[PDB]
């Protein structure tokens, strides 16, 4: 039969991967069971969640077996060659689910992606579906397998991972820089997010003692494989493309759609400014704004960088639209569209027509003049401010971007300025 199997929670910070280990877990089960239908999947999730360090990412991939429970036992054994078993806080956790069966834990999975789960609700699910399992310490993973199985993708992207050789690892990747710029140059859009141009830092290369050499985010297999050739590198031991939500802002909830606003979620509201931005330690932005839901802090963080600098040019009462997820009750900026500029008049006094200096106060009620000629005026001259930002839509530069943050590039609408 045709089964859907998912895990997470499987690497540490000490040098294993989801994904690594999937990869092999797929390798293990073409040769002994059956063979693997389509792509393996990497499902985001809910991006605030501690126990990430870093990102947080579930695998899941479908296969055609004869028995359950031997294919159960395969990866199960994967797992404990593989898993980081020692650390505290890796917890795997996997599933095995019929196909038409997965389609029921949609809403589950768009729960753990834009939500926050209990793994007391991951255990309600497999006793209410008899689905075979494995959890082997605390069965925390199982919430992220459980999601990676019910995801649906309306928008999706792809990312070609690329594997260090296990002699390699711990140890510091070798690679050609210009190799990658090249092939952006080349390839964008089609492949994106994958250099940081304005900041010549390449993006796609973890800095991380796992197996992964480079992640690279793109549209198409042709593209992506375009990708590869073109890029020199250390040699690539294994290689794995995956369908992903790497891109699409499948985490973002709409202001429409909720009563309060809650920490561990991640938002697209509307808010006019109140406070204005305001500098920080680290090189923080602060600001406010009003919404359905009262005064909101918004902030561009450090590591956002010139990014900070579209932000620094606010003014209460512009119209705006923020993206981002509360934390500590406040928003950090993916995304933000100046929707409407605030319209501030400004009565100042006249201009010299001659010399071009201001004219100053020519006394009490004796209008103004500018005494270095013979020249004089009697009112004062309104006007509009002109301040150097366009209405329109402002990203992050990509070395900033997060794993679900929907890049400009990608959406059709107008006035987006992406700086290169
Ligand atoms: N919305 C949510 N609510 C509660 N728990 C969630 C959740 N989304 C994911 N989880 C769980 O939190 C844990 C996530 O930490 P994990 O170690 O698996 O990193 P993951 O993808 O982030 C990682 P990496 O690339 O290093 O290898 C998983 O057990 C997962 O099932
Ligand atoms: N995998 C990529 N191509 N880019 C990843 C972006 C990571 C930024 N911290
Ligand atoms: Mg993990
Ligand atoms: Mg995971
Ligand atoms: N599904
Ligand atoms: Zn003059």
């Amino acid at each position: 039969m045709r089964v859907w199997v998912g895990i997470d929670d499987t690497d540490s910070s000490r040098g294993m991967c989801t994904t690594y280990l999937a990869v092999l877990a797929m390798e293990r089960v073409e040769r002994e069971l059956g063979k693997v239908i389509g792509f393996p999947r990497l499902i985001r999730l809910n991006p605030t969640i501690p126990y990430k360090t870093r990102g947080n990412g579930a695998v899941s991939f479908l296969v055609e077996v004869d028995d359950v429970g031997e294919l159960v036992d395969v990866v199960n054994e994967v797992i404990i060659e593989h898993a980081m078993l020692d650390d505290e806080k890796t917890n795997p956790g996997a599933v095995f689910v019929d196909e038409e069966l997965a389609v029921k834990l949609k809403p589950f999975a768009d729960k753990a992606i834009k939500d926050v789960l209990q793994i007391d609700e991951a255990l309600f699910v497999i006793g209410k579906y008899f689905i075979p399992h494995l959890r082997h310490k605390k069965g925390r993973g199982l919430i992220g397998a459980l999601a990676a199985v019910g995801a649906e993708l309306e928008d999706f992207t792809l990312e070609l991972i690329a594997y260090r050789y296990p002699e390699r690892f711990g140890t510091e990747r070798e690679y050609d820089e210009e190799s990658f710029f090249d092939m952006d140059y080349e390839l964008y859009p089609q492949t994106f997010d994958n250099v940081d141009w304005c900041n010549d830092v390449v993006v796609c290369i973890p800095n991380t003692p796992c197996p992964v050499l480079y992640g690279i985010r793109g549209e198409s297999v042709e593209a992506l494989y375009k990708a590869m050739e073109s890029v020199k590198t250390e040699p690539v031991d294994r290689r794995m493309i995956f369908v992903t939500n790497h891109a699409t802002d499948m985490h973002l909830i709409g202001e429409e759609e909720v009563h309060r606003l809650e920490n561990y979620r991640s938002y697209r509201l509307r808010g006019r400014v109140t406070l204005e931005p305001y500098d920080i330690e680290g090189g923080h932005v602060f600001f406010e704004i009003d919404t359905k839901f009262g005064s909101v802090k918004c902030a561009a963080f450090e590591p956002t960088k010139q990014f900070r600098n579209v932000i620094r040019l606010l003014r209460k009462g512009d119209v705006v639209e923020v993206y981002g997820s509360m934390k500590k009750d406040t928003i950090n900026l993916e995304k933000i569209q100046i929707v409407e500029l605030a319209e501030i008049w400004v009565e100042k006094n006249p201009i010299c027509p001659s010399c071009g200096r201001r004219m100053e106060s020519a006394g009490r009620g004796q209008g103004f003049r500018c005494k270095k000629c013979r020249t004089k005026a009697d009112e004062k001259l309104r006007e509009k401010v002109e301040r150097e930002l366009q209405p329109g839509f402002y990203e992050v530069p990509p070395s900033a971007r997060r794993h679900l943050s929907k890049p400009l590039i990608r959406m059709n609408v107008e006035g987006r300025h992406i700086f290169r």
